[PDB]
């Protein structure tokens, strides 16, 4: 699909409505092994964070990270996803909420080494820090959440349930980033493989690079 399509007959009408938007099969199979790739040979080339402190001798680390711009020798196809979030975003076009987003974060790609930590609930921008829309795309082939966990819930807020998301391979997730949105990861007992960029609304984000 080309993203105008995706973006205008889904995406939005979606985000406006539910706040939380899934689509599956977003670049294929062929690209998608090339993004896994990637992100296998920066785990095994030793670039990712510590991991996340769950438990403070030998204690307990979560999800590793590293923020890569895109254009680093070896993160192409990492690159391509992000112009090509880019392009779905774009295509938007102020219709996402009120928001006139103008920028975004490089990427954080993630690693959860399957040691049964996942990440706490939580809301990604709960202070108003410039993030207003969340886009997470996840690269685990044959991912079964019965055996390995890792399933993504997230509590929309103003209801009564939640909505349990698979990190399945070539999955595109967006969500509000603020309180709307509160979220955590599961348990993961497998290597889970993830990719996040947030983007900026003009005005919040113009207003925090003051304030921080
Ligand atoms: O892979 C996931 O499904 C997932 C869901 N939220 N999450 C998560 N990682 C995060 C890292 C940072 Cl620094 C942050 F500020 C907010 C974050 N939110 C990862
Ligand atoms: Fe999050």
């Amino acid at each position: 699909l080309p993203a105008l399509k995706l973006a205008l007959e889904y995406i939005v009408p979606c985000m406006n409505k539910h706040g939380i938007c899934v689509v599956d099969d977003f670049l294929g199979k062929e690209t998608g092994q090339q993004i896994g790739d990637e992100v296998r040979a920066l785990h095994d080339t030793g670039k990712f964070t510590d991991g996340q402190l769950v438990s403070q001798s030998k204690d307990i680390r979560g999800d590793k990270i590293t923020w890569i711009e895109g254009k680093e020798p070896g993160c192409e196809t990492i690159g391509l996803l992000m112009s090509s979030m880019d392009d779905l975003i774009r295509h938007c076009n102020g219709k996402l909420g009120s928001y006139k987003i103008n920028g975004r974060t490089k990427a954080m790609v993630a690693c959860y080494p399957g040691n049964g930590t996942g990440y706490v609930r939580h809301v990604d921008n709960p202070n108003g820090d410039g993030r207003c829309v969340t886009c997470i795309y996840y690269l685990n082939k044959d991912w079964d959440a019965k055996v390995s966990g890792g399933i993504l819930r997230i509590f929309p807020e103003g209801k009564a349930q939640f909505a349990d998301i698979e990190p399945k391979f070539d999955r595109l997730l967006f969500f509000w980033s603020d309180r709307r949105n509160p979220h955590e990861v599961q348990p993961a007992y497998a290597t889970r493989y993830a990719i996040t960029v947030w983007y900026f609304d003009a005005d919040e984000r113009a207003r925090a690079k003051v304030k921080y």
